C-alpha cells in the first residue's frame, strides 16, 4: 500500500533510504500534519523491513536546519515492543536507525505493523496485536441474540426513535459521514472482520451509539442501488485465509431500514449481519513488510499467515 521507499544492500547490512525527515518533538509537532504522518510510515515500514530481513540500518536527511538531539527530542511514533531493537543516533544534517534483527521476540515470528484482523469484543472493535491475531490464528487451526434480528428485518423506523437494544458482541452501531459511499466504503471492512472473527453480528449504519437513537441520511444523498453493489463489491474484496477444507464466502445479508417522520418517507439505516466465519477475515493485507530485492515491499496475505505459523 502506498509509496515506494528505495533500500541498497551493497557491502554488508542493508541501508533504507527515508530521505528528507523533520525531527525532533516539538518540531515534528509543528509540522504539517498530514506530513509529520506521511514521514512518521516510511520510518515504520522500513524499521519494520529490517526487523524482518536480519537488521539494517535506516539513513535519513534531516530537513529542520540545527536539530539538536539531545535536546529536541526524537518525535516519532514507534510501537513499543519495537523499540527494544532500536539505537537512534545522529551525524550532522544526517540521522541514523539501527534496526536488530527481530529474532522472534515475543514468540511471534514477525514485526508487523499492523495484523488488519479486527475482533468486537463487549462493545468495541479493535484490531488485534500480532501478540493477539497468533493466538487466534492458533485457535482457529482447527476444524469441528434475538433482539437484534427482529430489529434487523424492521421495515420503517422513526427519526430519532430511541431503539431498545444495546450496542453489544454482537450489535454495532455507527453513524453516516457526509459521503455514505465514501463513509460504508471504508467503515465497513473492520466491522465485518470484527465480526466474522468474533461469533458474528449486526452492524447498523446511521444509528447514533452513545443513545441508540436512530438517525438515517437524507433519502436522496444514498443510492440502494448502487449501494448494494459498492457493499458487495467491498466483502468479496477482504482478504481471507482458510484453514478449513470446506472454503466459503463470507456469508452476509443487507437491508435497508427505512427511517421517517411525519408520515414522511425521509431517510435510510443500513443493517449488515455478518454471520460467524469458519476462518479468518482480514480487513486488508496485514501491513508488514520484507526488504525483498532493493525496495521495501509488502507481505501477501498468503506470505505473512504462513511466516506467523512457522511458531
Ligand atoms: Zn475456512
Amino acid at each position: 500500500m502506498s509509496l515506494r521507499i528505495d533500500v541498497d544492500t551493497n557491502f554488508p547490512e542493508c541501508v533504507v533510504d527515508a530521505g528528507k525527515v523533520t525531527l525532533g518533538t516539538q518540531q515534528r509537532q509543528e509540522m504539517d500534519p498530514r506530513l509529520r504522518e506521511k514521514q512518521n510510515e516510511i520510518i515504520l515500514r522500513a524499521v519494520c523491513a529490517l526487523l524482518n530481513s536480519g537488521g539494517g540500518i535506516i539513513k535519513a536527511e534531516i530537513e529542520n536546519k540545527g536539530y539538536n538531539y539531545e535536546r529536541h527530542g526524537v518525535g516519532l511514533d514507534v510501537p513499543p515492543i519495537f523499540r527494544s531493537h532500536l539505537d537512534k543516533m545522529q551525524k550532522e544534517n544526517h540521522f541514523l536507525i539501527f534496526v536488530k534483527s527481530w529474532n522472534t521476540e515475543a514468540g511471534v515470528p514477525l514485526a508487523t505493523l499492523c495484523s488488519n484482523l479486527y475482533h468486537r469484543e463487549r462493545t468495541s472493535t479493535d484490531v488485534m496485536d500480532s501478540q493477539e491475531a497468533l493466538a487466534f490464528l492458533k485457535c482457529r487451526t482447527q476444524t469441528p441474540n434475538v433482539s437484534a434480528a427482529a430489529l434487523f428485518d424492521r421495515k420503517r423506523l422513526q427519526y430519532l426513535e430511541k431503539l431498545n437494544l444495546p450496542e453489544s458482541t454482537h450489535v454495532e452501531f455507527v453513524m453516516f459521514s457526509t459521503d455514505v459511499s465514501h463513509c460504508v466504503k471504508d467503515r465497513l471492512p473492520k466491522c465485518v472482520s470484527a465480526f466474522a472473527n468474533t461469533e458474528g453480528g449486526y452492524v447498523f449504519f446511521g444509528v447514533h451509539d452513545e443513545t441508540c437513537q436512530v438517525i438515517g441520511c437524507e433519502k436522496e444523498k444514498i443510492d440502494l442501488t448502487s449501494l448494494r453493489a459498492s457493499i458487495d463489491g467491498c466483502i468479496k474484496k477482504l482478504p481471507v485465509h482458510h484453514f478449513c477444507t470446506q472454503r466459503p464466502e463470507i456469508k452476509y445479508v443487507l437491508n435497508f431500514l427505512e427511517v421517517h417522520d411525519k408520515g414522511a418517507l425521509r431517510g435510510y439505516v443500513c443493517a449488515i449481519k455478518v454471520e460467524k466465519f469458519c476462518c479468518a477475515v482480514f480487513a486488508k493485507v496485514p501491513s508488514s513488510w520484507q526488504v525483498k530485492d532493493n525496495r521495501v515491499r509488502q507481505l501477501p496475505t498468503r506470505e505473512w499467515t504462513a511466516w506467523m505459523m512457522e511458531a
